[PDB]
């Protein structure tokens, strides 16, 4: 017996206590090793409410991970409220590990295991964990990087898919390889190689899915209208130095055309920060071919207002809320009390 509740969570990881990479260092002081031994509990014949929009579980992983950056990603300038510090900025080691949320005595993890659960709404197939799976705290925008896939066909989340303001989390089945490289030795200037065949392919699979939910109105990809260059383009860090890369060639409706797909990158020194208000500045790239090799497993977007006499319905990519993030591998989970 049971009751939907919130309580203070703690973390699992596999980091090694040696590893100077900034996740393993924080995965070691703030959380316990791994369950050795988990095993997981069918609910037999349980049907239980999930809501992956409102999960205390996600606020809680947004404050470890906004912790773990300000304890590793240090800008050597941050513009936090007016208030200017200049503090160390060491290059680091930076290359995001899994960590599992787990909940304390008196409490467990209701797991929905539907394998076409969309995140809010009822699960038949519920089971009861200690927890979580392992979830790399991946920060991007627009393209989510190293996430889980979809199990079976392409889902799409939102807390209310008739509301345009209501962020869309697509999650994808298949995969997407992105391939960003800054060359070694405009220092700068870097690129990302996506495969454009699977990517249309994938696209186009996104429009036929979006046009199950939408009417099967004309589904049309465009870029985003406006924001910051975090949003606007395609950020992440890799290898600690902050990539930004237009993808005005990915959301495009265009798909002679199926090549590789050349997305131009910039490294960015001057950072709008995701955690909160605020410009941090970083010193500039390290030496060396910075390479970093990411599944593209769900996207971010946002619905075009005003389109209702119409027949179209157009999808701008999103992000900056890295809840958003968290909340595209931790759907399927949520903490209740154990009555
Ligand atoms: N109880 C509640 N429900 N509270 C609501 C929470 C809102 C949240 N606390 C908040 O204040 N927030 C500050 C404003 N925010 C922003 O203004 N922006 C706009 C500028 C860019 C930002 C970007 O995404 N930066 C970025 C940087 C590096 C990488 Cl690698 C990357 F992928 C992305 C996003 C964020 C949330
Ligand atoms: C429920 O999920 C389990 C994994 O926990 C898996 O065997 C299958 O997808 C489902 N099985 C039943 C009997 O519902
Ligand atoms: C998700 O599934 C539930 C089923 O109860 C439904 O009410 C809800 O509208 C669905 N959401 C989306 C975005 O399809
Ligand atoms: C990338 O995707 C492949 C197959 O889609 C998967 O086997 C692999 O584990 C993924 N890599 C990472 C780092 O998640
Ligand atoms: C992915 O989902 C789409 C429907 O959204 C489906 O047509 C396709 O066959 C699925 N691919 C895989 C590998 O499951
Ligand atoms: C979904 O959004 C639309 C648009 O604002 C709104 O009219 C509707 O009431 C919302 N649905 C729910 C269940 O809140
Ligand atoms: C990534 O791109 C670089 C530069 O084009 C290339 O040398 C490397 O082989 C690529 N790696 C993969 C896994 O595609
Ligand atoms: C691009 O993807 C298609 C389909 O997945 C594949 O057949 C082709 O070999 C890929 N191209 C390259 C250059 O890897
Ligand atoms: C991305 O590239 C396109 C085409 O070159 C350009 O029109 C657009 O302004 C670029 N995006 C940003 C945010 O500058
Ligand atoms: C995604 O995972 C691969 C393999 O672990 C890693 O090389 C790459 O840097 C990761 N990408 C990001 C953005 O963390």
């Amino acid at each position: 017996v049971w009751k939907d509740a919130d309580t203070t969570l703690f973390c699992a990881s596999d980091a090694k206590a040696y590893e100077t990479e900034v996740h393993n260092v924080w995965a070691t002081h703030a959380c316990v090793p791994t369950d050795p031994n988990p095993q997981e509990i069918h609910l037999e014949n349980v049907t239980e409410n999930f809501n992956m929009w409102k999960n205390n579980m996600v606020e809680q992983m947004h404050e470890d991970i906004i912790s773990l950056w300000d304890q590793s990603l240090q800008p050597c300038v941050k513009l936090t409220g007016g208030s200017v510090i200049k503090q160390a900025c060491p290059k680091i080691s930076f290359d995001p590990i899994p960590i599992h949320y787990c909940t304390p005595a008196g409490y467990v993890i209701l797991k929905c295991n539907d394998k076409n659960f969309n995140g809010t709404g009822p699960c038949k197939n519920v089971s009861s964990v200690q927890c979580t799976h392992g979830i790399k705290p991946v920060v991007s925008t627009q393209l989510l990087l190293n996430g889980s896939l979809a199990e079976e066909e392409i889902i799409i989340r939102s807390e209310n898919l008739t509301n345009n303001a209501k962020t869309i989390i697509v999650h994808l089945n298949k995969s997407v390889e992105i391939n960003c490289t800054r060359p070694s030795n405009d220092i700068r200037k870097a690129y990302c190689e996506i495969n454009g065949t699977k990517w249309n392919k994938v696209l186009k699979q996104v429009t036929e899915k979006l046009k199950e939910h939408f009417n099967n109105k004309t589904i049309i990809f465009q870029p985003p209208s406006g924001g910051d260059l975090e949003i606007t383009m395609h950020s992440f860090n890799c290898r600690g130095e902050f990539f930004y890369c237009n993808t005005t060639q990915l959301f495009n409706n265009t798909c002679g055309c199926n090549g590789t797909i050349t997305l131009p990158c910039k490294i960015k020194q001057i950072i709008n920060m995701w955690q909160g208000t605020g410009q941090a500045m970083y010193a500039p790239p390290i030496d060396g071919k910075i390479n970093c090799v990411s599944n593209i497993t769900g996207i971010l977007l946002t619905r075009d207002g005003g389109a209702n006499n119409t027949s179209n319905e157009t999808f701008r990519p999103g992000g900056g809320d890295m809840r958003d993030n968290w909340r595209s591998e931790l759907y399927k989970y949520k903490v209740v009390q154990i009555e």
